């Protein structure tokens, strides 16, 4: 039933657009900067970082880690809004909604971060700035280990050349994964996901004449994301046990884990 | 040894001032607004909230809860910086530093929030605005329950009339509490705290001729703070189990608890 699968595709796209201010279209407009309006400021050394403070909405590694922490609090609200717009979702068991969002959230953060990334760096500060990969690599040891797996993921992911209409569906599919630990009622989740998968396959055929095997490749990427989440959690766990400077400890995370 | 206890008092005061941008002196200057420069905008109904968006750095209840979430990520860094400045602290076992900060942090957030509060409301947005207690009480049910215990604590706490020099020591004493669960080496912590307690008693005698029993009253307040943290955690735990709107779930907290 393809009228329905198309209507669902559009519905997903319109909520994505409402929920997520910084889209792939916006990010690529800057990176393909014909639109010189927002030609981004390039932070490529300590010098240009220092100059860039007087023209962006801002130990450099600590700043960056806290930047990630702040971004997570914002991203959760965006993702939660979008999740609620997925037909069927708010009708699920309250505990399953929680479970699905809990595991979906970081997988989606990295999916969307890739929109801002290429092999040379990442857009920062609502696209105002471009921070160089080699600049990041030159910083304090833990920073680099954190970013490089994400870059590597993003280079392979971006070579699939998805647009925002593609991403809306992919992201919904991720949320509606019926194999999350602790799920109570798996069949209704699988039902919604099966229908989302068909909507995704059809969308990819329509939007991509320049490639085949895009659907399969994309489903492999949902597995890769689970690995990236896991490596990330584990780097943080090494820091928690071994880092001697308390300002480099996550810590808010250690508090919510143990006290809350 | 009172030259030392005074030098320590000053050392603590200077780091407090470096670590914490918004002080009690600043907050009281606004609330005793002879300095009309920053006479705060009063959000006292929905109408004045709506007008106040066009003159402050900003469902209203969700905005407020996320505001608290953002503030926590900022506060942890301030508090960690200050903790490191307390003589003896960075020489403790790494695990004990972690433990002390983990339990100290929320107790200090509420201690300092009181600086912004009176029985009629709370300073918001770096003191730019004053949000009314009765306005908060009129909002969505969970909001009110969250704030009222903090107001009640803050009214009794503020009636002790401490200044920033007093607070610096009190806060250090809190961090250096030797009864936190999981501490490895308790005696060195107790040693530093005993000396901080003397510095605190002497400070209070010198700074407060208009009251006696201030030291005792203040130590009772360290126990009260533990209750406020506990009630807070428990309200969040009720929301996690019973709230049907996912946008009203903490959730970042649920993710760090279960996945990290
Ligand atoms: O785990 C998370 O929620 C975020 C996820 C994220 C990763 C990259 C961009 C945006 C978000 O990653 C973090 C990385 C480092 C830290 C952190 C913060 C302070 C001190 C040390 C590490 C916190 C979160
Ligand atoms: O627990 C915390 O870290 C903060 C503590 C805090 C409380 C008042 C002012 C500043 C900080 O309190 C929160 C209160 C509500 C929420 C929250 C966020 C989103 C959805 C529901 C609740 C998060 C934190």
């Amino acid at each position: 039933e393809s009228a329905d699968l198309r209507a669902l595709a559009k519905h997903l796209y319109d909520s994505y657009i409402k929920s997520f201010p910084l889209t792939k279209a916006k990010a690529r407009a800057i990176l393909t900067g014909k639109t010189t309006d927002k030609s981004p400021f390039v932070i490529y050394d300590m010098n240009s970082l220092m100059m860039g403070e007087d023209k962006i909405k801002f130990e450099v590694a600590i700043r960056i880690f806290q930047g990630c922490q702040f971004r997570s609090v914002e991203a959760v609200q965006e993702i939660t809004e979008y999740a609620k717009s997925i037909p069927g979702f708010v009708n699920l068991d309250l505990n399953d909604q929680v479970t699905l969002l809990k595991y979906g959230v970081h997988e989606i953060i990295y999916t969307m971060l890739a929109s801002l990334m290429n092999k040379d760096g990442v857009l920062i500060s609502e696209g105002q700035g471009f921070m160089t990969r080699e600049f990041l690599k030159s910083l304090r040891k833990p920073l680099g280990d954190f970013m490089e797996p994400k870059f590597e993921f993003a280079v392979k992911f971006n070579a699939l050349e998805l647009d925002d209409s593609d991403l809306a569906i992919f992201i919904a599919v991720i949320i509606l994964s019926g194999d999350r630990p602790g799920l109570l009622n798996v069949k209704p989740i699988e039902d919604i996901q099966d229908n989302l998968l068909q909507a995704l396959e059809l969308q990819l055929k329509l939007n991509h004449p320049e490639s085949s095997q895009l659907f399969a490749k994309l489903l492999q990427k949902m597995t890769d994301l689970r690995q990236i989440v896991t490596e990330h959690v584990q780097l943080l766990q090494v820091i928690k046990k071994t880092e001697t400077d308390m300002s480099l400890h996550p810590l808010l995370q250690e508090i919510y884990k143990d006290l809350y």
